[PDB]
């Protein structure tokens, strides 16, 4: 009927009780432009995980959206509202893992299921640059071999991969505590020189500023290695979901 779907690329807080707040990356079915946006608002429905219709309310219209997005430095080449469409994944999506044991995760998957997973090589970081590592061709080589490319990349790389329509599966491994991290590292990678504190602080930063890129989250129990079996199921489950893709 009337409706179309959008993806937000700005954070917004409702100033009306009939409104809906949103984070970046949230999808909405715009159900009614409410007199062509002339009241400043649209009627939208929030789409939940497994694409179910969760909450209904008013959001800003396109003009006010574009205007609200001007003020936060959110470094994004995306429109404030992106026109968006559901599609079955037409290839094996690259997999990005974040959190205090993502390196162990990557290594274990590539070692134990070499037929399903392969670590994509990354470019050396250049001395005297920012906080372009994996080239697109490298990922294509792995995709064409019927495998998931494991990517050791930056949140900004993920954003960029989203923009180029490569839509990685992004898993966050959530730590219980700093101590938890230390304990898991002793058991899983005692040779590692990386700092448990640094990795824990980096995850807190990741969760707080960047949660909107996560496709899915697994909570770590530092007592046991159950996170691994759950990692393998989560990626398969994610690969089997329809994807929100840019329209046009």
């Amino acid at each position: 009927g009337d409706s179309f779907y959008i993806r937000t690329h700005f954070e917004y807080e409702k100033e009306s009780p009939y409104g809906l707040s949103f984070n970046k990356g949230e999808v909405f079915r715009v159900v009614d432009t409410l007199y062509n946006g002339k009241l400043g608002s649209w009627l939208a429905i929030r789409i939940g995980k497994n694409h179910k219709e969760v909450e209904r309310g008013i959001i800003p219209n396109k003009n006010r959206a574009e205007q609200l997005a001007s003020v936060q430095y959110v470094q994004t080449k995306f429109p404030a509202y992106e026109r968006v469409v559901l599609r079955e994944a037409g290839f094996l999506r690259p997999v990005t893992i974040f959190g205090p044991i993502a390196d162990v995760a990557r290594e274990k998957l590539a070692r134990e299921e070499p037929d399903i997973y392969q670590i994509a090589k990354s470019e050396p970081r250049d001395a005297g640059t920012d906080q372009g590592i994996i080239r697109l061709h490298t990922i294509k080589q792995i995709i064409d071999q019927d495998k998931h490319a494991l990517l050791d990349v930056t949140p900004n790389a993920v954003d960029r991969l989203n923009y180029a329509q490569w839509y990685p599966i992004v898993v966050f491994l959530n730590p219980d505590s700093k101590q938890g991290v230390k304990t898991m590292r002793m058991r899983l990678c005692p040779e590692s020189r990386k700092s448990a504190r640094k990795l824990y602080e980096r995850s807190h930063k990741l969760r707080k500023n960047n949660h909107h890129l996560f496709t899915t989250t697994i909570n770590l129990n530092s007592m046991n290695d159950g996170w691994y079996g759950a990692l393998k199921e989560a990626i398969q489950q994610q690969q089997n979901q329809l994807v929100w893709v840019s329209e046009g």
